[PDB]
């Protein structure tokens, strides 16, 4: 698992030569295709994203082809000719409370971030800015702020949703994340 799923793990940031992901991201098709958290690039001058190699970290630039403000997710697409190992989008499957998830993701200096946990709640709302987000999961998984906008997966490696970490009132990292479902039916306008 920890093997197959970070090549489809990305880092998003801006297009700075020695800027470094300031979030996460999730390939989901083969062309370049990137799902990642709105808030984490709707401010960004251009967008840069940070693809593990095996000859180091390579960075595309990706445009924004479809915001889903109301979830806070943004599809994005690396201006490539490349092709990439992927999240399949048929593959995508619900999880549960008490299911042990894992939350990928990638630092500042594009290393991989894994951590697992249960899946504690099915139905939580959150208030990403001026959105009220209605129906996401929590789970443990999610310790970190560059997790945000990465992928949680089952442990079969299914993508089953979009992390987002969010700040309790007392500063402690609480993990979210929006049902991978919601990609799938507000993206049928797309591939
Ligand atoms: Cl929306
Ligand atoms: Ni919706």
């Amino acid at each position: 698992l920890y093997h197959t799923v970070p090549p489809a793990v990305v880092g998003v940031g801006g297009g700075g030569v020695n800027a470094g992901p300031v979030a996460s991201g999730a390939i989901v098709g083969t062309n370049g295709y990137v799902i990642t958290t709105l808030h984490s690039v709707s401010k960004l001058p251009e967008i840069s994203v940070q693809v593990a190699t095996t000859g180091g970290i390579r960075r595309f630039p990706a445009q924004v082809v479809k915001t889903i403000p109301g979830h806070d997710l943004a599809l994005l697409k690396m201006q490539t000719t490349e092709k990439f190992l992927h999240f399949r989008m048929a593959d995508v499957q619900t999880v549960v409370p008490g299911q042990q998830v894992f939350a990928f993701g990638r630092n500042m200096a594009g290393a991989p971030l894994v951590r697992q946990g249960l899946v504690q709640s099915a139905d939580a709302p959150l208030a990403v800015g001026a959105t009220q987000i209605t129906h996401l999961l929590r789970s443990d998984a999610v310790y970190s702020w560059e997790q945000t906008g990465g992928p949680l997966v089952n442990a079969q490696g299914d993508l089953v949703g979009i992390n987002i970490a969010a700040t309790g009132p007392t500063g402690k990292v609480e993990g979210f994340t929006v049902p991978a479902q919601v990609i799938v039916s507000h993206l049928q306008d797309v591939v």
